């Protein structure tokens, strides 16, 4: 019915790529990131609490997608894409990320909770297209 | 408010290590897999689904971690644990695992989803040096 800290505490330790996001806050930002997050991204720390995702997004990345997330984060669904996203070195990397929507036991939307994965040009394209082929 | 199916999608596909699991059936069995847990794990996906995760746990696994984590699950809260597990040809690794709670609108615990990472012996130890520090 809570959380238990071990959760906390394993997240900021992975070795892959988790990150958690306080809802409570304006813009949902982040309150809790993997060190292969940091890893992957490429930002150091301070360069990730208080702020939202977005800025792993970019030009050549598909609105529709965030479309879709927000849509999701608006109505706290447990969604899944993926999307073309950047590190701060300017370098591009295909992440098929989730989004989970934990809610307390009354319903209520505490946090959300974010892996993300790096996958391969075959698999964007294939998802990609599957996501394109949805069209209304 | 409820699942968006490309969350489903994404998880049976997905290359890393998810499980899903149902509560509303007994035992609170598997109903969705990864590929990556299928090839963490070594088994078939019909020596999966329909069966709780215990076939995971062996002779030296640690009881008091299993009963951390029956706990949490009576309750419904969300944890990790880091654990030894054994593969199905007999082989074994540290399994740095989490554990989320989904609830609906209403704040029932609708499915448990999970998440497994293969950690080092330097990770097992510390984190182990610091879940048996965790006495009473
Ligand atoms: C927990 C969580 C993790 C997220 N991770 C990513 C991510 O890794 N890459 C990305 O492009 N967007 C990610 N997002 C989505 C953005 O943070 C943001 O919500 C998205 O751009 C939609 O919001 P917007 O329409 O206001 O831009 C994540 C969102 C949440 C809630
Ligand atoms: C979603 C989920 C994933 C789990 N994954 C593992 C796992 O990977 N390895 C493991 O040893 N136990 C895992 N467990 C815990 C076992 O399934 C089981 O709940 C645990 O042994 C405690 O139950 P018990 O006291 O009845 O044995 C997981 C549990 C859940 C709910
Ligand atoms: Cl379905
Ligand atoms: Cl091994
Ligand atoms: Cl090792």
């Amino acid at each position: 019915s809570h959380m238990d800290f071990s959760f906390i505490k394993a997240l900021q330790t992975a070795q892959q790529n988790f990150v958690m996001t306080d809802p409570s806050l304006p813009d949902n930002p982040i309150v809790y990131a993997s060190q292969g997050f940091l890893n992957l991204t490429g930002y150091s720390l301070d360069q990730i609490l208080g702020r939202n995702c977005r800025f792993l997004q970019g030009p050549e990345t598909d609105p529709k997608a965030v479309e879709r997330i927000r849509k999701a984060i608006e109505q706290g669904n447990d969604m899944s894409v993926c999307l073309l996203n950047y590190r701060v070195d300017g370098t591009t990397f295909w992440n098929q990320f989730f989004i989970a929507a934990l809610r307390d036991a009354g319903g209520n939307v505490t946090n959300f909770v974010g892996v993300q994965c790096k996958v391969s040009d075959q698999y964007a394209a294939t998802v990609t297209k599957q996501q394109e082929e949805e069209e209304e």
